[PDB]
């Protein structure tokens, strides 16, 4: 990993999205099933409404003694915290450690392109290539 | 950052731990509290005998509907995948990828002395010194 290098070559398009109706008990199942520490949450127009990571599901719902059947709506975070896609890694990180966030959506044009996640950094520390091209 | 180095050059130590009385909500109102990610069970004796972290309260609690009250006792891990304090940064991270957790606790001759977690690896990852 190069911290001088775009953010765009270590993010991920990994990017789930549940409506604003589904259930918290649902979306961590979601969130299980597919490895991810976060969800955004998307309106019938196909736009993004909402944010929320596992962290938040502690702090809104578990600590509060709530229902485990509310709807994220009512724990979802209504603006996101992003970095360009040409943002350098270094300076990402940087904007993770103020922010004390251990995801970050990407940005390019004004439209979320994807997500950068710790569990990217980990797979850039271990030198991991994603390949565009057929392997056999 | 160095892959070489120990591994306590990049650990913390702000370990927090939990009696296995304590209730899922407790835990989960300390975590918040104490602005940590995961925490571990001690026994009487001061000795650790589990670990369990947010992912995990989400994973055994909320999608088996289990109430947020009981006992961390139930929902804690008891098989700690551990990496000692002079084991140098590029095992650790072979180790966490391997078991794929985001947690691993550290251990100085058997006994928890701290943890190292991807929120760890991105501040060394900033860090601008060495240690030799």
């Amino acid at each position: 990993m190069d911290m001088k290098a775009p953010i765009k070559v270590y993010m991920t398009k990994k990017l789930l999205g549940v409506k604003p109706s589904t259930s918290v008990q649902e979306a961590s199942r979601l969130m299980m099933e597919f490895d991810v520490g976060s969800l955004v949450v998307i309106n019938d127009d196909g736009n993004v409404v909402g944010f929320f990571t596992k962290s938040d599901i502690i702090r809104r719902v578990i600590v509060p003694g709530l229902p485990y059947d509310i709807p994220v709506e009512r724990i979802m975070t209504r603006n996101l915290i992003t970095a360009n896609v040409n943002t350098p890694l270094g300076e990402v990180l940087r904007k993770m450690a103020e922010h004390r966030i251990k995801h970050i959506l990407i940005e390019e044009e004004g439209k979320i392109v994807g997500i950068f996640t710790l569990s990217d950094l980990l797979e850039a520390s271990r030198r991991r290539l994603e390949t565009a091209i057929s392997a056999e």
